[PDB]
């Protein structure tokens, strides 16, 4: 059947997204129950190389996964993926010392790049109206988005109040529902080494991604920075996001129906800047109700980069070279794996070395320095 | 009485800055009776205002404010009288010149006068604000008075009638302010090189240097490329840069008002970062109406940038060195001259030697760039 397949698709993705976003509020809070203050400045560079593991991790085991599909269908790299993440998630729930959690992540690595790259040829290869088949990934990724609205509120919420074990054991009893569903189921052109070749693609590649690392960096030295400076209870830490979730569905939402009229290029351009300024703005508050206007400008300003800039890839992909129903799906993964491997990893360092403040400082010129280079996108030609 | 003294510099502003747009429609069409010789005449009174600013700045320490403003009431009449009579190339730069050294006097001491009289920031952030915008006003409605004037009522006519309404400020500026009289302050002011080592007056300078001469480089070589690229009429010329004067009027009184309440840094951001954006949209548009975006948000972020501006060199003075507010004053003014001096005398140059679209792009590039390091004003260190 047709659908089944779009059901377990959009449960691996949100589990994955979900298990992800989890995990920001209650590693810092779980270093800290154990010692007993802050021993965090010790403590950032550990702490961030955890979360940098599952990217460089994905970014190493994504290349073998291609060949891999084709010889052995795709039903079997899909089954890895989910035992992965059932292994990972019960791992996180008994996990007492700092080495544990580091194998976890990287297990959610491998799990989240199978499940990923077997659930989209699934999807590709059970849907051939051509038609149905964008529907199907619009699909797909609307259940991301809703997954990484739902996972940042959950575990710090029900972190204080149903003990630390209770979140993964959640996540854990939704996989195996997920793997109950899919236990009952049943033209190559340019690859990606070769795309990364003109400096059309690898503009927006790195609009992408210098869009992104505001969003990247944030994870693992914000949540210190709050217990450390403003003083809040342990259980907003992870509510403190929802505004980066809420405005980047807006966004994407508002200006995939608008951006067409004025302009990809402008869109993408006034993103990168209103990245910078909200990034500037976040440490400026001294209270939680501060963090509501910097966190959702800069969502909005996330939803609007990649909303610009996903179609600027596609026509560059299409108007020079031969383009397949995922091309756009690999580059910008890589924007993706790529900042959250360098964003949080080298973090740590600067975050040690000097404040906190001159990281989003860093960042927000980066942002604006790279904004102006939007302008080489507009009218390509060849 | 604080009131008034911002009538006076509001009528000051409004007359200094009319004869100086007045002016472009009737000097081309009068001397064909060879651009390049045009167009400085046009720089003549940026080039020769800006020797004269450090010299007008901190002479304002040891005789007032007054004397200043009359003095530039009488050499703006001068140069109008002798701008309604003179009828040759050599008698339209003196009184271009003389137009210069005017509105340098007369800009200086009606900043240092409104600093003196408003003391509180947030109070002193919308007299200079309603300044600016009479500056707005006088920028936008010269031009057509000029033109109107000349095609109706001969040439003679609209600086008649600048020399009357001339001497009509000069009367309110006897009754009001009493220009009689030598009055030295009491504070002796920091002397100007000193502060020129303080960076936060430095990047103040700086932010308002870039987007003027961002706005400044656009008029002189806009037309030239209208006529070359789109194959306009000539009565659109004009009309082209109206949308300009009209958003950056808006834009000044409204952020005058709003700067206080949603900050200075993050207006000047803002600005420079509007600014740079309509600058890089600008040579894009392929006919006319392309246009009335692009200038609008040039004309509303450059009015962002100067109302930021103008308060931040009185605070950063009042907070790190003596209550003199003459000498940074004078360097925003110095600045101001500088945009509007560089842009006329080589715009043609640079626009033959690399071409109008990469100019636009340098400057929204440098301004975008530069607009980062507001930052660093958001909150400056004390005097010990
Ligand atoms: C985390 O997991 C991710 O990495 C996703 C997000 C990354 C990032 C993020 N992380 C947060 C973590 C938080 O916790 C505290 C809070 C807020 C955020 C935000 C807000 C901002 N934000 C964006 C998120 C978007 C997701 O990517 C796509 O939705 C997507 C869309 C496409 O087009 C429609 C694609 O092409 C078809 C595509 O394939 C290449 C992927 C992206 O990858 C799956
Ligand atoms: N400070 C006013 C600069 C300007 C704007 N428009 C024309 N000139």
């Amino acid at each position: 059947s047709r659908q089944l397949v779009l059901v377990v698709v959009f449960v691996a993705l949100l589990l994955d997204n979900m298990l992800f976003t989890v995990v920001v509020p209650i590693v810092p809070t779980f270093l800290y129950d154990m010692e007993f203050t802050g021993f965090l400045e010790e403590e950032i560079t550990r702490v961030g190389v955890l979360f940098a593991s599952k990217a460089v991790m994905q970014l190493l085991v994504n290349p073998f996964v291609g060949p891999l599909t084709n010889r052995i269908g795709y039903h079997i790299p899909m089954f890895a993926g989910f035992v992965i993440m059932f292994l990972s998630t019960v791992m996180f729930a008994f996990s007492g010392t700092y080495t544990l959690l580091f194998v976890a992540r990287t297990l959610q690595g491998i799990g989240s790049s199978f499940s990923s790259v077997a659930g989209l040829g699934m999807l590709a290869s059970v849907y051939t109206d051509d038609h149905e088949r964008g529907r199907a990934m619009g699909t797909a990724l609307g259940g991301l988005a809703l997954g990484l609205l739902v996972g940042a509120p959950f575990g710090s919420v029900m972190y204080e109040f149903v003990g630390k074990s209770a979140p993964f054991l959640i996540l854990a009893f939704l996989a195996l529902l997920d793997g109950a569903l899919q236990l009952c189921i049943l033209a190559k052109g340019t690859p990606l080494f070769m795309l990364l070749k003109d400096p059309y693609i690898l503009v927006a590649a790195g609009s992408i991604c210098f869009a992104n690392m505001g969003v990247a960096i944030l994870e693992p030295t914000l949540p210190i920075w709050m217990m450390q400076t403003m003083c809040s209870p342990k259980w907003q830490l992870g509510l403190a996001f929802l505004p980066a979730s809420v405005s980047y569905l807006i966004g994407t939402n508002l200006f995939g129906v608008l951006a067409n009229k004025m302009g990809r290029w402008l869109c993408s351009l006034i993103g990168m800047l209103v990245v910078g300024t909200s990034l500037l703005c976040v440490p400026l508050a001294h209270n939680i109700f501060g963090l509501i206007g910097p966190n959702a400008g800069l969502g909005l300003a996330i939803g609007m980069v990649d909303s610009s800039m996903m179609p600027i890839m596609g026509h560059l992909v299409d108007l020079r070279h031969t383009s397949v129903y995922g091309s756009v799906y690999a580059i910008a993964d890589v924007a993706f794996c790529m900042g959250f491997a360098i964003g949080p990893s080298t973090g740590g360092a600067i975050v040690k070395a000097i404040g906190f403040p001159w990281l989003m400082v860093i960042t927000g010129v980066i942002n604006i320095v790279y904004a102006p280079l939007c302008y080489y996108l507009r009218s390509p030609p060849a």
